[PDB]
Formats: C-alpha cells, sequence, structure tokens
C-alpha cells in the first residue's frame, strides 16, 4: 500500500485537434477534437482510472478541444457528477497574427534570431490579427470580457502573467484544502504551470520536450502546499 | 420581429434511458441513456438552436442520463463553456424498494386504491429499499451528504420538498438578474417546477400527459418575475 498525499492536481493535455493535425496554429481557434483526439481523451480516461484518481473538480479552457477531453474523461471516470468550471483565463496563447497559419511559414515570417526566442523562450510577442482575419476573440462566447483584457497576440509570458492569477485564486485555494484537482489543459498553459510549481525557469522548461497528446503531469503537495512529488503517466 | 422576455427558463427531459426502455423504475439509479436517447438529445440540441437559444447557465441533476443530455446539447448549441452546475437535489425520485423493477409489477404490489392515488396524485411514498438491494444513494458520489438528507423512498411530494429550496436558491435568483437558463430534467422533476410556477394544484398537474424524451417546456418572465407564456416546443 501508498501513502496518499494532502493533495492532488492532474494536469492532463487535451486530444488532438483538427488545428495539430494540419499542423496550423490554432491559439484562441476553436478547433475541436478529431476521431483520434477523442480517442486520445478516452485513453486517457482510462489511463486515470488505472491509477483510481476520484477527482472533486475540474478546470477547463473556454476551448472545446479543452471542453470536449474533460468530458470524455469524466465519463470514463464515473465522474460527470463531479464540479466542471471552464474559463478564458486557461485558454492558449492568443496567436494573432500567426492564428491559422502553417507552422512552418513562421520560419518565413521570423528572422532566425526571432526563431531562436521562439523555442527557447517564451518572451515573444506574435503581432495582433491583420485587418480581415478572423480573430477568435470576435466569438460571440467572449462577449462578457472586458475589452481591454482580451489578447490580441501574446507570448507565453503573457498568457501565464492573465492565467497565473486564476490559477492562485481558484485552483490553489482548493489543493489547500486538499482536494484532487484535475486540469485538462494546452500545451503552453501545462509547461507554465510546471515551471511556476517547479520553480524552474525559461530556458530549462523549453529546454524540457512538449508532453505528447493525452499524456499527464501529477503533482502531490502536504497540507502547507509543498511539492512532494511530480509523476509523468503515460498511455 | 418579436419582443424577447427579461428571462427564459428552459427545462427538458432527458432522452430515452436504458431503465425506460426496460420499462423498470429507475430513480436515483444511475441509468444511461441509449443510443435513441442519445439521438433524442442531438434532436433536442438541434430543436432549442432553431429557437436561437443562448444560455448563461445550464443545470443537472447528479444522474447520467440527465448530464449526457446537456453535455450534448450544449455541443449542438456551441455553447460547451457556459456554467454547468449539476446537483443532487434535482435528481429524480428516489423509488426505494421500487427501484429496478418492472413498471406493471407495481399493481401488484399496490391495492387498487393505492394505484390510483399512485397516478392521480403525488402524496404515495414508495417502502425503502430492501435488505439486500442494491440502494442507489450507496453510490461513492454521494459520499458527501449528510445520511439525514439522504432519501430511501420518496413521493413526488417529499421529492419537491427537497428539490424546492435549490430551485428557489439557486436558479430563481439568476432568472431574476435576467439570465436564460437551462435545466435538463427528469420527467416528475419537470412537473412538479411546472406546478410551481403556474400555480396549478396536484389533481390538475397529474390530468396533463407527460411529455415525451426530448420535448421542452419555455417559461418566460418579466423584471418582476412574473410569468409571461408557457411554450411546448418539441421535435
Amino acid at each position: 500500500k501508498k501513502i496518499e498525499p494532502f493533495s492532488t492536481l492532474v494536469i492532463l493535455r487535451h486530444g488532438e485537434s483538427l488545428s495539430n493535425l494540419n499542423r496550423t496554429y490554432s491559439g484562441w481557434y476553436d478547433t475541436d477534437l478529431t476521431e483520434k483526439g477523442i480517442e486520445d481523451a478516452y485513453a486517457a480516461g482510462r489511463l486515470l482510472k488505472s491509477h483510481g484518481f476520484h477527482f472533486d473538480v475540474c478546470f477547463s479552457s473556454y476551448l472545446k478541444r479543452s471542453i470536449r477531453t474533460m468530458w470524455i474523461v469524466l465519463d470514463v471516470l464515473d465522474q460527470m457528477h463531479i464540479q466542471t468550471i471552464s474559463n478564458w483565463r486557461l485558454n492558449e496563447c492568443h496567436f494573432g497574427l500567426l492564428t491559422g497559419m502553417n507552422k512552418e511559414q513562421i520560419c518565413t515570417t521570423l528572422t532566425e534570431e526571432e526563431l531562436n526566442i521562439w523555442k527557447k523562450d517564451t518572451c515573444l510577442q506574435p503581432p495582433p490579427c491583420a485587418p480581415g482575419q478572423e480573430n477568435p476573440s470576435d466569438d460571440p462566447k467572449y462577449k462578457d470580457l472586458d475589452p481591454r483584457v482580451i489578447p490580441n497576440g501574446e507570448s507565453i509570458d503573457m498568457m501565464w502573467e492573465r492565467a497565473k492569477p486564476y490559477f492562485i485564486d481558484q485552483i490553489v485555494p482548493r489543493l489547500m484544502e486538499g482536494k484532487k484537482v484535475l486540469i485538462v489543459a494546452h500545451g503552453n498553459v501545462m509547461r507554465a504551470m510546471k515551471k511556476y510549481l517547479q520553480k524552474m525557469t525559461s530556458e530549462e522548461l523549453m529546454n524540457e520536450k512538449v508532453l505528447s497528446n493525452g499524456s499527464a503531469l501529477v503533482f502531490k503537495f502536504d497540507n502547507k502546499f509543498n511539492l512532494l512529488e511530480t509523476e509523468i503517466i503515460s498511455e
């Protein structure tokens, strides 16, 4: 038998989306799961069930690929009744002009020095959506957002600047009360949360490899919210 | 063009469940949607979309047939991001001993006079689950419930006694703030809510025919929460 931690945070990357399959940046673009991405969500649900997770609450972004993955996972876990919370502050970076582009054209758009910052750091900010470009933030779901908080082109640093207050104000307090929390996250959001919890720097984070779709991080905490262990579980 | 009401409450019956297909009482038993029931949920989603509903929040019970219907409907509406709340106080009656029985054996169990109260009124209370009977309230999802609030055999009156405080305390205030609310409900819960909002008596309610799976009631209110109109929309 094993000792259970005081609280647990599982962060799961959502399954493959259509933009991911097309190799095109999505960001706030609301691309849905593919057939494979749906099977990724079921596989992640079976993965979490075999590890015996029973969650008290689940968090997702406003993006369908995150929400649909969350619903499938809870379906597999037989926990469809638990509190689910969706908030735009957990959204992936708003890629602005890069929204919808092939992930290979950015070598053309960016100088060689700029490309180095894009992959090795988190401070490079994409330019805003061009005139006439379909801006995902114009979707009616964001109509209640204050225009001054709506991003148009976000570096990973800027994304974390808006997501961190939500993490600290809504998610951390539940972990401090001994809750088991699931977050179905986007790749960059998960990386930022890992850097914060483990006290890494930007360079170490981008050195690490990206977790495949459906892979999960498990953070375990004691009653003082000290980090006790990080595990990577994957299909 | 038409005048929009100050607030709107849509109550939708969930799709066919396996217990409904088998013609067996479910109550708190957590029977899931059949293939037809899933298509009922998609059809109800298309029905609500053609009427132009944009909801601010959705409510369901703790039962999977309600929750899954809610998720499908929001999927069709492209409103998967909206606040969803699941609460056991919106659960169907706990049928106690009758849980799992064929809906035809109750003629044997009940005297002829008792059967008349069962169909024409709402005050008849089923007996509790028998020893050794699988009681749905023993499911781990109710472990945080106070044992004194857990029902074991509920008349429709008793069910409404526990659901009404939740309706008044959580749902009505949102309608009074001009919200559009969706509730994916069970048949008896929807009937009780209709009786309360329209100020009917128990006898008139049970005289009315039951709404088919996937049919919806639309209540419209002004800014004083006076009932302006009730419509029935169905596939």
